[PDB]
């Protein structure tokens, strides 16, 4: 079954701001997603020091960037800690509510959209370039789930029947028609070099067939 949920008012407001505000510096979405992947990788690495069996679902700690011109998607894959069903529906959304309030207050005071990561809501910067975001995730303590939202105040959660991941997260960005530059190899390399050159995990930019 597919379960549909309403975003909390603050989150729906943040999504509308990201989608409707005129802001040309859209490239910052990639550093935000890579930062979340890096944080998830730090988490599983730290937990594995006390419990080595937490790496039975995969020892490799990496980030893959996969462009697909045919599907018009940019996928950010990590072998991080992943997210449980409770993380997807409640936990992260609860943390995001206070972060959103602080961010929108900072914007009113003169801060810009690029500072979004300091408020812990950098994931939502994906809506600067994507019309729809699909999140496939697998945490050691739960099943593989698919979260999805095209904004409009709702998101869906379902058990995923695609290729099993072992552990980690895939953020699938269904790009807006005018944002296809983020599928270009030299554009992605430029963005990674500018904003994500010191990430402590291998970042592999896949090339198109
Ligand atoms: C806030 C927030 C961060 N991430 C998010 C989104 C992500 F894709 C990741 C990731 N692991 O790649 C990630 N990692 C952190 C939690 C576990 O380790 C750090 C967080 C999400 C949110 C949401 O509100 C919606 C969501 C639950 C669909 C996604």
């Amino acid at each position: 079954e597919v379960e549909t949920f309403a975003f909390q008012a603050e989150i729906a407001q943040l999504m509308s701001l990201i989608i409707n505000t005129f802001y040309s510096n859209k490239e910052i979405f990639l550093r935000e997603l890579i930062s979340n992947s890096s944080d998830a990788l730090d988490k599983i690495r730290y937990e594995s020091l006390t419990d080595p069996s937490k790496l039975d679902s995969g020892k490799e700690l990496h980030i893959n960037l996969i462009p697909n011109k045919q599907d018009r998607t940019l996928t950010i894959v990590d072998t991080g800690i992943g997210m449980t069903k409770a993380d997807l529906i409640n936990n992260l959304g609860t943390i995001a509510k206070s972060g959103t309030k602080a961010f929108m207050e900072a914007l009113q005071a003169g801060a810009d959209i690029s500072m979004i990561g300091q408020f812990g809501v950098g994931f939502y910067s994906a809506y600067l370039v994507a019309e729809k975001v699909t999140v496939i995730t697998k945490h050691n303590d739960d099943e593989q789930y698919a979260w999805e939202s095209s904004a409009g105040g709702s998101f869906t959660v379902r058990t995923d029947t695609g290729e099993p991941m072992g552990r980690g997260t895939k953020v699938i960005l269904h790009l807006k028609e005018d944002q296809t530059e983020y599928l270009e190899e030299r554009r992605i390399k430029e963005i990674v070099k500018k904003h994500s050159q010191f990430i402590g995990y291998p970042i592999t930019l896949f090339v198109e067939k």
